């Protein structure tokens, strides 16, 4: 009796109201093992707006999603219960209370013990999620992004971008950064003193050109051999992607991930200790037909699966 | 308790699962008094398709409707208790079988004694809702199109298309063609007779030019004069807007009719026993930007704000 | 038996090969009374190019065309042979040699005794279409543009623009200025007389405000004095139109013409003694889901019903 | 020697660094008399946001702009001294920052005695503005919108947005209520008075219903009643007019103006003392092929007619 | 004085009559030795349509094409008869109306011993297609796809939908299903009970995941094995493709095979007894500025080659 | 005290006033060391014309770029002066007279001293370029292209077309073709007699299946080998990336680069002797949210980097 989807045998995927997966809607976190969160938040953007819309549009798009993965054989709604918890709190007009509201809304979703699965919203977003769940033990994490997001300030005394979350995690102690892996960074910077606090820190940093040189196989062996058997999330910044699969995001850079090669690397994560994962900076705005929303909502789904399976383990 | 939308003021616009007018979701019509219903369904079509995605589109685009008319001071969710019905039963691959499935939810909704107001699909949609509500007693309606939609047949012995409901609906004695009003019509047509039907059972017919003509007062007096005090069915196909305010449907003509003449022309019928009524041929694969959606959810607040009225005895 | 569209009551709008109007296609001009021609054509473009491939979605988007105006009920293919005549020889590369290879096949079509109904490609192709055309004697003209295409030269010594033709044209003595009306002309200009030339060889230029001042019948009944009963010739810019209407050409002017009153005006012109027509000026690579292109096309239907009247006598 | 455009005689329109109407670029205030100034900025947007790229786009767009008014045959290079002052400095992480940044920027223009001309930008941008603008003395305005602004707060205790800057403005005396006269509002609104502000301090508000009922020289006489002969910024919402003429808005309403009535409008407030004016809500990751941009540099230039006459006493 | 396509050097390809590759237009089958058929119809499309323009606008783009091969050096036009044959009956509305039309008329074009090269439409045009060219001795097959196609109902009891044609193909004895083998499936799945058909028949199935730990020159090599020999149909559907290369179809699923792969293994078809050939599922109303068509008229134009070569062989 | 960008920390990349790379704009060529020059020009375009607003999309999208390449870690604008020199005359009406003008607005960059990095138009604008630059001594060249551009006359007797310019270039002695390296080559041609003229003046020709053949390294060292040490210029037609990464470009030809290999090509040309180099064939009307423009400015800026270390070493 777990949630599940819209039967698509009876109901054709372009109908019933679009919810993540066509699964029921939920407002009580304890009512599931696995919640399905939207965050429509933009605030810490100082470039190209829009990922507000994001979580809208994967829940529309996620409708072509199907109840088992294909290669795995994993059949989450089946594994555990599922649903579409609605949105955060958020304010559009103020960062610092959106901060608050978001995290407020986190700590009850993990006060149940629920794990979050969650759509952004740019990558601030991942702070007070990470405020929520570092909060007695701090986390380790694969993060996927052409982007280290470890900037300190923006435009004078800005601490809190969509360029900074992962700087403020480790400073708040949330993150461990020697469980610290990030995948496909590149691009243009500002200084060669870019690198310096990832140093300071010991985080892997695994550059988009070192990615080339490894190949997938390598790459998946060293992010899980950074991260252990300790408790582990994963953030997918939609734009370590290139351009070509994901044009629908803020700040582009080209020469990226294909999406065949993050859905080989999200799958080579099965089997670790996986406590929540999010897919971020999906911007309507910026979309050509829903692309990267499909991609949001095929990620979203391959994600699923593992955080399933780490539900149906703790339970 | 009436349900009530999603409070703006807490919740952006942007935020929320997207279902009408972000009201709460219903599975029992029992609990409405007002149904606002998709009808995702293009097995009509004759050219081209994607009207079937027409009410996940409006829903999305429904989120920028706020709660009270801010001309006639209505405001539908206090009036009477609204919220979001779901989708009718369709089947893409079987024609007569969605005719089937949509006309069976139609029944329930109308023994529920709970109005209609329907998202589409293209037009053929409207003959299975009016197989339901013109079952006991036929409908009058106000027909906003660009197309009479009074056709008899197409490619063969294919009696059911969007261009045909409203001769079969005729036929079947669901609709009153003397109580018929056909507002914008226009554009050119397969051969010189097109409207023998409607003329010789009496339909009223406002073409594009003379509703130029008439002006929207005149065009309005007249239309009221034809549906006068029995119960009538209003329904909006966007194509009956200019392809400049409704660029996302299957069978656009140029020369058409302005939003804001639409809106016009709909709160002019303010006061009618309206029946139901439906807002039809939202074609996202062919829509700019959600133009034609945010079109379609407008039209159907202004047709809800009216329809609330009604129920509202 | 005369050439007609493909039937559509067995096969639908969407399929055949996409010949203006699916209407067969001929290469003699001999073999038809008024001929549908593309000239994909726009080396005279001097801000943004891609009216070349105009006439290819125009011919697409003219199958949502059928057979009769519902208005004046002209049945175009009954009254005439029309047919699509392919397109002129361009040259894309070389201005010149455009011009020389437009002209000879316009006068082919000419000598046969067929009308042309264009479709351009950028203004620059009226002028050698004019050149054979106003050959013996000259043209008359309604000419609806946000432009008065009678500038002398751009960029140096370039006397070729689409911006220059119909003072090339009056040079040429292949148009009349006294029987010359432009109809919507607008926008900010270069100098402050850019319509000296207009004024003094006799040119009626009714701008966009004045046309508002007018209104319809009124700037309908001005034009039809100016052109009287001689040969008269309509060339359409899509420019004319504003830009929610016509968003798919080169040169947009905000606050323009709607497509209703487009075909009100052409509708007017009834009666004339009309020699050719064109639309020119649709721009692919700037239309929005074909919607110039479907504009186009109508209008072209529009004209083609009133060139199919004066072809057969 | 005045600033001057680029020459688009040998200069085409799509080429040169794209500054607002290919004007030079500045650093100084004191070297104009009308300052052309983007405001890149929509941390007030509590919907869609993108109204921080407009400038940039109308920038863009604005190169389609000639050197003369073809109506009033203003010049206004040749008038006054104009040019692209740049923009004002911005932060879109720290909401207050912005505000005290623009007011620092727009004061430093005022002492200058130069006259702005802005580009948006959400509407919030226009309060800071009016902090440098009507410290001394306060401001009347012609506002076009489809939304009044004057709303109090949002989500709490936030007190600037785009929905609140006339609020703000008439309560710190920057704007007299009493000169102020809003066009096109219309839409859906929160609650059953969202005017009880604007009514009690006296603001004359014309709906678009109003509008229409008036007409555009009623309309006019009655503006130019409301602010009389006193100091009068024009402040131009996008959102004023139909979706169909500009799609790239945040907040787009059904039903409204035209860019021909908008135009009119303007037009017909010629003579004023206008002491700057605005254009705002271009949101280009909305916008379709640059229309709203466009529409957006054009009314651009009809203000900066207006205002070329002004600064020239 | 075989047809050619309009002289590129005299008439420039923005112009013209958009017929397949510019070729003139014919009625009489017998006139050809290689037809170019669109099917515009979408009618077993179960979620998004719009595949009833696919000819249309693969027509347009199709004036992209020259006249000769890059790498094979084939010159189809001088090799063999080839023409635009027009479009196949079709009825929107009528979906077993229209299977009969269209069976009909390539009943015909085979009579007269002319090999079809099709443009669909949703994949449900291959089935008549089958029916007319299977209808004396069964075919082989090499199926790109994103899926197998081989569902058994949809909705009750329909048995005829874009995912079903080639299990109706093998139960009506038209496929011959030892000598088919489907490459690039992926995406969820309703049960892992997917694969069960194909394995009671036999079909080769190559997975997206083993297409990629294969390479193309194995894959090839596989699938010559499986067709061997005999008479074999190629049915591509361009949904096999990754969203970035073909945005235009109905079911996109991410992660998919590129344009450039796709060349590869199509050329490497060459020599084998091609009998007729597909480009399905391409949808303008999904698609970008053209590019699917594109990528449809041109997949189209590898496929001719190789039917020029066996339509010159069998002469 | 070199022009330097506008600084992001204070002025946000959507804003201010829209130059290559947001630097000063100059009309001195003696002021710079490097100049950064549009060319919107496409009268040699023979199918899809709209190269000619390429420069300025390119000059908007190139607010992404930053200062400082993150694997080489060239800083250019520090390196050397860097400048936005405008648009080279041009006239849209008048081919003859648009060549002789774009020549002598090289020929001053040239007279300066100053390397041009030039944005176009359609590739015939890098014939007037060569005028310029091989003017005494002739050019090597590495030039990224699905198509030679080495074709010799056009309906009739036009000698000038963008497929024309390097047949042009070498005829008039500005090209040495024993020192030219075209990689990328692909798609159907008019005959066989395509390579004729390659083949004739001893031009290295690396087709796409060639370079995939070979893989990015040994393509790289068979380019360097090529050129050698002597004097040399890069061309980079947009059309050489897969439509998928490059949609916006007048010629498209399926199954191409990715923007990955193009950055991978580009950087492993560091260290030769750069006199100049462009981007060409950026066509904004056929673009998609100005994803191709975002290429053009990057591929502009890792080109950039290369030609400010060769101006600084002949300084
Ligand atoms: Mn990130
Ligand atoms: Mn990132
Ligand atoms: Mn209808
Ligand atoms: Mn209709
Ligand atoms: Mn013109
Ligand atoms: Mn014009
Ligand atoms: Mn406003
Ligand atoms: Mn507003
Ligand atoms: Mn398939
Ligand atoms: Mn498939
Ligand atoms: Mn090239
Ligand atoms: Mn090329």
């Amino acid at each position: 009796d777990h949630p599940q989807p819209l039967d698509a045998a009876e109901i054709p995927r372009f109908a019933g109201i679009p919810t993540f997966m066509r699964l029921p809607a939920f407002t009580d976190p304890a009512a599931l093992q696995v919640g399905l969160i939207g965050v429509p938040w933009d605030g810490g953007t100082t470039n190209r707006a829009g990922a507000r819309h994001g979580p809208r549009e994967v829940r529309n798009l996620s409708s072509l999603m199907r109840k088992v993965h294909h290669v795995s054989r994993i059949a989450p709604y089946d594994l555990v219960r599922v649903g579409d918890l609605g949105d955060a709190p958020v304010n559009p007009i103020d960062l610092l209370d959106s901060l608050r509201r978001i995290e407020g809304f986190y700590r009850q979703v993990h006060a149940a013990g629920t794990l979050p699965l969650s759509v952004g919203g740019d990558h601030l977003v991942t702070l007070p999620i990470f405020r929520a769940l570092g909060r007695e033990r701090p986390l380790g994490m694969v993060h996927f992004d052409a982007h280290s997001d470890t900037n300190d300030r923006y435009f004078g005394d800005n601490p809190y971008t969509h360029g900074t979350p992962f700087r403020r995690a480790i400073e708040e102690g949330l993150l461990d950064p020697l469980r610290t892996v990030q995948i496909g960074i590149r691009g243009s910077v500002y200084s060669p003193d870019d690198d310096a606090f990832a140093r300071e820190c010991g985080i892997r940093v695994i550059h988009m050109e070192e990615f080339v040189e490894l190949g997938v196989e390598a790459t998946l062996a060293e992010a899980r051999r950074v991260v252990g058997a300790g408790p582990t999330y994963v953030s997918f910044d939609v734009d370590v992607l290139d351009p070509a699969f994901a044009p629908g995001t803020g700040t582009p850079e080209i020469g990226g991930m294909t999406s065949l090669q993050a859905q080989q690397l999200v799958r080579g994560l099965r089997g670790l200790d996986l406590v929540g994962a999010d897919v971020v900076e999906v911007s309507p705005p910026f979309d050509v037909g829903g692309a990267t929303a499909l991609v949001g909502a095929t990620m979203m789904f391959e994600l699923l699966c593992l955080l399933a399976e780490s539900a149906a383990r703790s339970a």
